[PDB]
């Protein structure tokens, strides 16, 4: 099968390490392609940067010409997973929801840990909405700014490891998720340092995306995800 | 003062419905500046179209180059409001909330009439993102084609009492919100026709967007709504 | 127009100082009417003395003669407001949830600051009632004993804004509201000391009390808010 | 012990009704003081009446100058328990909450059988505030004015099975609450008509009472219900 | 009347202490039957020792050859109370919901202090399930292991009033519920210290249980608790 | 891998059919193995039996001498998943979860078809623990025994698509849970009747455990599922 997984944010970078991540968990005949929107943000801080990458990231898929099985949004907290769904005849999976969403069969209550503060309300709003958020015991921020984690991996990884044990601690977590792509493979040493599992949302995407094809399932059109109807439509 | 009244959909003669209803309840000194989205679809109807009015919505205000006091997006349910509180240093008003806002001032409980039936689930998520869900008795569709209002508006007016009435009744709705823009001023007739009060959100938000300014209050940009950091976007 | 802004303590000069506040955002036309209540506590502090006020407020509405177009509960987290809403064929706002749900609007999450501990709880019972305390980060207390602010205002101004400092730091609020109307008018100090829109239920249900009557709105009578069934009632 | 059972109405009649029925249930050693406001509307019906009766349920009960172990508010749905418990060191138990509590010990759901369709919310309220509303799969009206009871019991006691059966039926209760006083002794009718356990918050609040008086429990005294701070408060 | 009041754990000691405890709020004419079950853990401590110990009270209660008039399972925040009531024709009360629905009625918010951290969420699960939880404060562990209030009953004692007065001073708890059977009669002693009326569950259970018998109620057999359709069982 | 698929009931035919449906979608190189508990009911039908069928599959689970890398329970609304995770280290999941947790991917509301309707509020809190409740529109009961569906499956299927039917048009389900293992197999049918994805609990769980295992993810052991400690514990 064929698996489209896209970037939220603009960095062809982030885009090829998400891509790699999701390679090192595919199945046999799994094929992985990563793609990079043509518009947006370098890296999706906020409402505003959400919303343009909703739309960015629908762009994308809408211009790929090859046949594909599903398509994961790699993204973190962001806008958008719904119109991809009334947009495709495939299954969409969501970064956010894969990560909560495996991390509720492991644990009593599970929590995020992501990069700025000002993403843990789009993040929690994104659970609430999926329905996920009841067994979330909290969002937390570790603080840095998103591009240091290539420049101080250290600090980077301090400060990740850091909620998380407050998690754990104060908050009563039993299992952290990850909460920017952009942290894909440092889940074992997350684990190895609180001794809980630790969920990262584009491998588990990943499982769940092929599940649902082995399954033959896809998105509904009964109502909400309908096809949109055609009609004049500008831009 | 001066306020923007954004249209979500980009269909010019709604945009002026609607500005006319805002203007017939504007206080003496305001000025309604009615604004039609360069790009979207031509009546917004589902989740696709939703995330495309909101950014075709916020374009649409950034190329504004006048000063203003606050806007106002004039439409049910769709997505936005909180792309434009981060670039905005004036109050953002939507109508979705706007109209149910009010209406909690008046009943025990209230009901949003919409048009189409795969719109009830956005709005429903509208409001609850909103915290104004839980006094909502329900959301009900008239079935009616945004379009087919100026068409045959006594068929229209019939088919939204039809669920008025079957929210008073069944749902114990004790007040009707309008649920499109297009409804702007049927809530005299449908007031008349049901015995409840009837809100019009697109005036409901003027009033709320005059009182905001009068207050001298404006977004909170502490977090959420902090302006977007600058860095790079593309387009 | 006229608005009777009632008073729910029985000391006069509280009264007055409301009433002014309320004649300073005012609009033109618009009829500011104090009153205080002839029964009733002179700080209602607790469940004993709101329902007492509860009582007291109705009955001082009852004894006006005059037309009017509004009233003002201008108490904050007290009982009475629904009971008003039956007796009366006019809007009927009260300053608690005229605060919240213009705070609403201006950020992700509000806080509410108060006067004593043990009203904590009221005031928390009062916003899930009226369905607004979804999106309440906290309601705190500064602990002054309600009279102490014309005694020590700057005393009573610190412990009020450390209050507003807590919940902005470990509540996330991103927007405060006042919660004794003894406070109209400290919102500029509060707000030059935080950096976030503090609103003051007084002004602001003026506004929506203007608003309502504007839009040609009142209190549903279908349900809940009938008019009481004429019957054999003593004293 | 002694247990002050107050009528919310002013009809001697039904408070001798519901002190009856509360002493065909009373341990031995067991008093029973069936008190009749001195103010107040001859049936509650409605927030106006209901924030009466808390006050003339409160005057009335302060009135009384022998000394008693536990007080009980003998009406379905109203205001003033809190009061109550602010003013007194004995416990205080309301029949609506006394109802409620004990059906959850007897199925999966219950739901409450009230006169009037105006009261409904009011009850629904009620249990909302005391914790109590989760396990209510319904409020339903008989429809009958509070005081045709004795008047045609016949048509009273078909109109109340009408609405239990179809709680059972469509809202899928496992057991009745009745919801006025004035149904008092009438459960074991309904119980052989409906098939399910039956509540009398009456005679159940009688057990309450009693149990909280064996049990050397009364009112929490350490924050929402201390006692009053003295203070000037007129009339 | 005969109540069976059976341990949840295998200790017959703690079985006796329990039924002692029961035996000194009973009323004239109740007897209290302390059972232990055949099988199971020592102390009861987890999911796995939580399940197994609901089929050890059934297999104990239908094991019984004499008449009873109800049951009480004695232990905090395990499973088998629903079991119990499908099985039997008799009242049910476990005491985690006795202390929690005790509570209730006397203030505003109530805490439980139990034995071990891992026995919190299953606590937490049970009251959620009872519909109970809405006014539960928190649940709090003191941290010593089961078996030492018999050995150090200071460090115990010490422990339990810590928890106590956290959950008063920052969950803004107004009542104690005591959490393992094992700690029956210290309620006066975290009375004395706290301030706070404390519930034990074994002896507020005896109550409900006494008063559903008075009151002739009975579990429902309508629907979710009717008698197990007789069909094919092994073991 | 190895994967355990538990029946809850002790019809062998019933695993035999489970375990077949498993094995139609399992991955090459994993190995079903399908287990009957010792002992418990031929169907598990309420509490009773639910709770007599947890422990009777984790003894089950404990008796098989093989390693195994996950378990999966294939029963729908049983007690037990908790009790095998606290007892493994190796991830649980349980049908009733995994078809609802699936089921989010593809719809904005999915309903639950089960058998008997006193199944219908087991199903609803296991649902609700999970956290997998708040996208449910409705658990509906098909009315047909759990025995007479390989008796007369033709009368079975039309009843459980009548009730889908009634899901999907009343309920606003977008997506069909099958609620017995004795139902697996059937999606392919009711999707084609229905026109809506629907899901089987076997079959998703099977991937949600493979899943599992191919991210080395298995069940916290922290807190809540931490391994028994080690005490006395009879039989």
């Amino acid at each position: 099968m064929r698996i489209l997984v896209v970037n939220v944010n603009t960095t062809a970078s982030i885009t090829e390490t998400i891509a790699e991540q999701a390679r090192a968990v595919a199945s046999p005949g799994t094929e992985i392609v990563g793609l990079t929107p043509y518009f947006g943000a370098e890296s999706v801080e906020g409402n505003f940067e959400s919303y343009l990458a909703a739309i960015a990231v629908m762009d994308r898929v809408m211009a790929y010409d090859q046949p594909f099985d599903a398509v994961i949004q790699a993204g973190y907290g962001e806008h958008g997973r719904e119109g991809l769904q009334e947009l495709l005849n495939v299954p969409v999976v969501d970064i956010t929801e894969a990560a909560a969403s495996t991390a509720m069969f492991l644990g009593h209550a599970y929590s995020v840990v992501t990069t700025l503060d000002r993403t843990v309300p789009l993040i929690e709003d994104r659970l609430k909405l999926a329905g996920l958020y009841q067994r979330c015991a909290s969002v937390r921020a570790s603080g840095m700014a998103v591009l240091e984690l290539e420049e101080d991996p250290v600090a980077a990884m301090e400060a990740i490891v850091r909620q998380a044990e407050l998690a754990i601690r104060e908050d009563k977590a039993e299992v952290i998720c990850l909460g920017c792509g952009g942290m894909a493979g440092l889940d074992e040493q997350i684990r190895q340092r609180t001794g809980v599992p630790v969920v990262d949302g584009v491998t588990a995407a990943v499982t769940i995306a092929e599940s649902l094809v082995r399954l033959g399932l896809s998105t509904s059109k009964i109502r909400t995800y309908a096809t949109p109807r055609p009609k004049k439509v500008i831009g």
